[PDB]
């Protein structure tokens, strides 16, 4: 009885109730010194929610790209393929430098007290540029899928989808029949994961309550007291300028920006709370069909950008890099400035759709400039931003969904 009424209630309204209620509970318990109780009991519910999101990432990226590539003729795929990737990279480059310019302009936040605390080990070492490019080709298609390789999975999935299109045009009857059966089985898998995503989203209000309450109990209230500069800079930076960057581009091509945000408003809110771009992928598909985009375009452009187009994460890479540098007191000249821009674009590509990938992947960007994590002072500052990661995680996922959706609208208008 009561279980049913909990279901028909709209999902988005439930999340805001959980997020707001979680905020109140965390502050009260933290003030009375019950943080230890929250860590032992409340936290495990939040941990389960995170593990559910990581489960869906790989079965959905492989299946969606195979179906997306197989639904476009090879001639049309080349034209849309080159245009979508160039938009993705250029906005990524602009996103990194946008954080760079105002980080110098805004207060760097050098003044901070640090303690050794916990230390990270084995800092991520950057291989030579030729080596990371040759690793896109999977030496074992099954091994890359099982061993948590994302970039090789995309490379193999796209080729497999293109090869199926050639088979469905073959003269032999047996070849066509077997090619259709293979595509249907993969398509059925892709549709199944969308149903599981809806099922997981029903547990999200409980999961968001645990994750949010845990933050303020330990250190969440400290954002206003200290480190207000780093949290304000990303919010004044990532949210504001990039949304109007979308506004001007749509105006140039003749599309009204205010109509775009109204139709896609639900996409940002679901990405704001669940922290996963891949988890919100089915919602973006629902938005696209109502907007009027043809089926062939967004069926392929949207899945590809869920792992490639991540402007929010790229911006976050630049601002956090200076925060580590300012804490150490070191100074970076233009030579390190260029290296940050290049590595941040590469680093944003390597991240997956899981929420917490931003912090772990950031080791590549810092190591390129220097200051390895073996330094306890570097580790001390690095281990601190992990606490405020959850609050800043929400901003990064939100804009990435719009950045993916913005490109499809621009591209689809061209044809
Ligand atoms: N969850 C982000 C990635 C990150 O936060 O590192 C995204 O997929 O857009
Ligand atoms: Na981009
Ligand atoms: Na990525
Ligand atoms: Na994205």
């Amino acid at each position: 009885g009561l279980y049913r009424k909990y279901i028909e209630y709209p999902v988005l309204q439930k999340i805001l109730i959980g997020l707001i209620l979680g905020a109140i509970v965390g502050l009260i318990l933290g003030h009375y010194g019950y943080a230890h109780a929250v860590h032992t009991y409340v936290k495990p519910f939040g941990d389960l929610f995170v593990r559910l999101l990581k489960m869906l990432v790989m079965p959905i990226v492989f299946a969606s790209l195979v179906v997306g590539a197989a639904s476009i003729s090879p001639a049309r795929l080349g034209r849309v393929g080159v245009k979508i990737v160039v938009y993705y990279l250029l906005t990524s480059a602009f996103a990194v430098t946008l954080g760079i310019i105002m980080a110098r302009l805004f207060n760097p936040g050098a003044g901070i007290h640090l303690a050794v605390g916990g230390q990270q080990f084995q800092p991520h070492q950057a291989p030579p540029l030729v080596h990371i490019l040759l690793d896109i080709v999977p030496t074992n298609p099954f091994g890359a899928l099982a061993n948590g390789q994302v970039l090789p999975t995309i490379f193999f999935a796209i080729i497999l989808g293109i090869a199926i299109t050639y088979l469905m045009n073959s003269e032999n009857e047996k070849v066509r029949k077997s090619a259709e059966t293979l595509l249907d089985a993969i398509n059925g898998l892709a549709e199944a994961m969308y149903k599981i995503v809806n099922g997981v989203m029903q547990y999200a209000p409980i999961g968001v309550f645990a994750l949010i309450a845990h933050v303020m109990a330990h250190q969440g209230v400290h954002v206003v007291g200290e480190l207000a500069k780093v949290t304000a800079a990303v919010y004044v930076g990532l949210t504001l300028q990039i949304l109007l960057v979308y506004f001007v581009l749509l105006k140039i091509y003749g599309i009204d920006p205010i109509s775009f945000i109204k139709h896609a408003k639900d996409a940002m809110l679901t990405a704001f709370v669940t922290s996963s771009s891949s988890g919100t992928l089915p919602v973006t598909m629902r938005v696209a069909k109502e907007m009027g985009i043809s089926e062939g375009i967004y069926s392929f452009t949207l899945p590809l950008g869920a792992t490639i187009n991540m402007d929010g994460t790229a911006l976050y890479q630049g601002v956090a890099t200076f925060f580590i540098a300012n804490a150490l007191g070191s100074h970076l000249t233009v030579g390190q400035q260029l290296t940050i821009v290049l590595t941040a674009v590469l680093a944003s590509i390597g991240t997956a759709g899981v929420p917490g990938a931003g912090a772990i992947m950031l080791a590549m960007v810092l190591h390129s400039v220097g200051l390895p994590l073996t330094d306890p002072n570097v580790a001390a500052a690095y281990a601190c931003i992990l606490g405020i990661d959850a609050i800043l995680d929400r901003g990064r996922t939100m804009v990435n969904v719009t950045g993916d959706l913005t490109g499809t609208a621009i591209v689809a208008k061209t044809e």
